[PDB]
């Protein structure tokens, strides 16, 4: 798809829309996204060895996640080869999962340890077992061909001490793309999060807010990096200066969000369960120090990008489709909430959810504010279509994801792009740039 | 479809069935029904200016209903042009709805007041905003081409003082047609409402009941009026006389039901939400006087054609799919209810619901009692197929809907058709004809 | 499909999979299974004459079951000919069901007793009424062409005194085939029922258990009988002897399970509601004596093959999709349950359910233990495809179903097949062979 149609940016065509949103096994985006380490499951889920196997579907592939006797977090297919029973009901023990029907056993790597019936027939029963690692507090799995297994991701929050990072998933009933797009559209922070930024503990009392809750019209400068796209979201800061909100889009699914002051750094990744559902991952980290108990609780409590859940055990958020996201029309009128939904993530996924599981890319009237998005789109669309032609994809090299976002006031003189070549090299080993 | 097959009346063919039941945007029935003012939403819903916008889907078009700051009940599409978020979460204020994501604002007429990003790009964002009026206590919207906007409907209950009319909607999980057909089939009143007519306050203690709960075999005389069809439902009244139940079918969806005695006048309209769902509207009015507090409460209480709802806020009736319509097999046996369902509307929609969202027009064995229906069918089918050929449709002129139904005892001598040319001219400005 | 592919048994092809699993009106399996008496409904459901008609869908045919005034359990179609209303809401009285809309009445045989509108038009309204009988405590209906109506089934539990038999249905959310396959795969009894056999009252404290909870690798000998297939499931019993578990598969859907000791005899039949749902029927009978109150309660209580239900009235089991079958991961670890599900049927249908409503016959890696299944498969597939060619099907003659299962210890010398020609003739009129 061309970058600009009729002077306005270009809506996605049919073919393109599906290139991107269809993420099933053996589809364009499917094959592309599989080449990257996939954030499967929190380690806190299978914390115990020989513990409850947990059903996780990633990229339209129903899978099962367990910690082998040895302490190895594994990911196998959920369905036994023998008669397609769920291995959920198998036995996680002796470094494998033995299915409950006729005793067939699966390695973490998904090999058939033991077939009671015909031991000769072990090699036929081999199921889909995919390798894993333990960065982030997240179990990362690799689903792309064995040979093109890349280096585990080295985002700052992957690498920093655990006490420095906080991670949550939230189940969101929409395709990954849209949900991600909300991370790469700072303009929305002006409107839908207008009042919430004052109230929330991760966004509050920072001079940036003044600038945000003012010039909503974000002019975007996109720089293509080998880690994805640098998004310089310009917003009239001071009469002499612009408040650039520099959000790093780490291809293909992780945002590193611009800081809000000294307050903890924030970030996301979007893991598509299928074509209509995604895992919305939020990470807060703090480079210099660890997370205060006060910070941690508040993140735990569902403040910030994190979200309170309906019941323990459920990654479905307390505010959801059913709940009307606790639409408080009082508060709408009382200018305590634009959307009428409180909570940061709730505000965001509510709108994302409302679009439908897949928005009508057809009827999208894209605007300026949508540069980030369009650029990321093409970037994805190229990669996938490219990978179709055997073109190795972008940002596989995890050393390059050694980066941080930024929020600086720059005189309208300084090209921000330049500024980040200068100021933002080795950016993890520097201070953070806030406000 | 021919009027009679094999001597019996004619079942609908495939093509015809869908002409009629498919009501989506840009389908035969869709285009036809759009030419008429559509009863969207009760005014009592958006009673307040700048109040909660209420999600209403009409004719398979998800729409949103609000009262602009000015007091103008509007109907806009539910989805923002920018990224297809629900405007539900927008802001009803300053004579528009400003979507919560990137601040785009919509006029009541559905124009883009303000696009923050690119003010130049306002005219691209124009969404579907459709005109409205305030008859009936119902917000009526016009969805057909701008030019073919007709005169607001002038049914007696539209025009009489509000204190004279009572209006309710009930959410019914079935296509509009069948649901409507129940209004144009007086024969059923004999069987399924047999005992309920004694118990209910709008039908009780009137000599008509004797006649109804006797000769269920209704012979129908249909007269085509320019307002739709006059249905003379003959039923052996007295040995010398017939009890004609004259139900006016006001094309395309409103029944004016024959009176039951001095008791309030009754009526319906069926607004199809989609191909499988409809809004079942019941109106009781009283021409000469206003509705007694005793009448009003009892109508409010869910007696008569009205229906008690599951919870406040919900237009889903208390008796529903789930509830088994409170099947009381005791009462069935105790001859307190034919169907086993109590309540008038409940009795009716239960059966209508049971057919399936769309009945199997294929396997319909139509009978005599089905004249009304078949005639109304063809009338519809012609109009739509006609409108396909650019043939302006029937009953657009709302002066002609200045009519009332009737229930008279006529010697078997008098042709009832004649009787209504004589007796039923200027019928609104007359007495009502009951029993 | 060939019996063996690549030395391993043969997975079902596409065409075959659907031959078997598609059971709708007028499909291969549909037509085949219709030729046999179908266990519709327990008599205990319509125990009363003129009682509540009960909605039952069999073989993808929504039907209605009532006991005519006379005491004749009937099965009619659920939908009225007039306008396709549910006859559920009709009146069971005067040896018929009179539909509630316009008073049309249906015979048990599904003839139109009385059409009020046009009495002439009675013969057009004839609906699907199918004959019935009262064996088992189950209402059996015949749905195949009138002429090919066979003899009511004469399984031992059909014929023995009622106090000798116990019957339950359990609603299982999966196609019939898989669910049935679990009856014809004794190998699973080793693994998934390992610990439950000790605990349960119908399986406990019998020397057979030792043998079962030992050699799970069942070698199968299948003998084709005219009643279906005799399945000699061999399992290393004693060093000198094999524990043959002889399960009779009575074509097309009834297992007679091998005994567990003196304990009551057990059996199943699978009635497909549609392509994705089935009625799982469990029968326990006792040939020599009637069922002890202690046996009966315990069967009633949901022990054995029977199952406790969520609420009274519901044939949905207490442990279900929602409940996670009360996965007790404690118990899994505590070796009180392999699967983690307690209860015999629960253990079984859980796994069956987990496969999906239809398992992925494509990805089935069949093993030795799957002889029974494969043989039964072909047998079915032949019959149906055969019936397609007008080839009258197997096991219609109910005298031949005068048979019982068996569990004998046979020296590894004795061919078990031979043994049953000798020992198992007139087997109903003999002792039972246990352990
Ligand atoms: O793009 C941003 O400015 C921003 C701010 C706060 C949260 C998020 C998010 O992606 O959740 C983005
Ligand atoms: O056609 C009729 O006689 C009748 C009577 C009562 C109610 C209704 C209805 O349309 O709801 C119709
Ligand atoms: O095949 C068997 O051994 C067996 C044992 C217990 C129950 C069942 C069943 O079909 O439910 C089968
Ligand atoms: S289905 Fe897993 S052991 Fe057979
Ligand atoms: S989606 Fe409505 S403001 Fe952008
Ligand atoms: S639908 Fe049954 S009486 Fe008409
Ligand atoms: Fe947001
Ligand atoms: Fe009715
Ligand atoms: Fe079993």
């Amino acid at each position: 798809e061309n970058l600009y149609f009729q002077g306005h940016m270009a809506s996605m065509n049919k073919e393109m829309s599906e290139t991107l949103t269809r993420v099933g096994p053996n589809t364009r985006m499917g094959n592309l996204l599989r080449r990257y380490w996939v954030p499967a499951l929190m380690s806190s889920e299978i914390a115990e060895a020989d513990g409850p196997q947990v059903r996780v579907q990633l990229l339209g592939e129903k899978l099962l996640a367990f910690r082998n006797t040895d302490g190895k977090a594994c990911l196998i297919s959920e369905f036994c080869s023998h008669r397609g029973v769920s291995l959920y009901f198998g036995r996680n023990e002796e470094n494998g999962i033995r299915c409950a029907y006729h005793g067939v056993k699966f390695d973490g790597d998904g090999q058939c340890v033991d077939v009671p019936s015909s031991p000769q027939s072990c090699a036929r029963m081999h199921i889909k077992g995919y390798p894993c690692v333990e960065r982030g507090g997240i179990v990362w799995t690799y689903m792309g061909p064995e040979e093109h297994k890349p280096s585990p991701p080295e985002l700052e929050w992957c690498t920093l001490p655990p006490e420095h990072v906080f991670v949550s998933k939230r189940l969101q009933y929409s395709n990954w793309l849209q949900a991600m797009e909300g991370g790469i559209d700072t303009a929305h922070v002006s409107y839908v999060h207008r009042f919430e930024v004052d109230t929330d503990p991760m966004h509050q009392g920072v001079k940036a807010l003044d600038y945000i809750k003012a010039d909503g019209n974000v002019k975007f400068e996109i720089e293509q990096t080998p880690f994805g796209l640098s998004l310089f979201g310009r917003r009239n800061g001071e009469p002499d200066s612009y408040y650039w909100r520099i959000t790093q889009w780490l291809f293909p699914w992780f945002t590193l969000i611009a800081p809000f002051g000294n307050h903890a750094l924030g970030g996301h990744v979007w893991v598509p369960i299928d074509d209509h559902n995604c895992w919305a991952w939020s990470i807060n980290w703090q480079p210099d120090q660890p997370l205060t108990k006060e910070e941690r609780q508040s993140m735990e409590e569902g403040k910030g990008i994190h979200v309170e859940y309906e019941e323990p055990g459920s990654f479905i958020p307390k505010a959801n489709r059913n709940n009307d996201y606790g639409m408080d029309r009082v508060a709408q009128r009382e200018e305590r909430s634009y959307s009428g939904i409180f909570g940061f993530s709730a505000q965001d996924y509510s709108l994302q959810e409302s679009m439908g599981p897949i928005q009508d890319h057809a009827a999208e009237r894209l605007l300026p504010t949508d540069k980030a998005i369009v650029m990321a789109r093409r970037m994805l669309n190229e990669a996938a279509l490219g990978l179709e032609q055997g073109e190795t994809p972008p940002a596989l090299d995890a050393s390059e994801q050694h980066v941080r976002p930024a929020g600086v006031l720059l005189p309208r003189d300084q090209d921000p792009v330049a500024w980040a070549r200068e100021e933002l090299a080795d950016a993890t080993k520097k201070p953070v740039f806030s406000l």
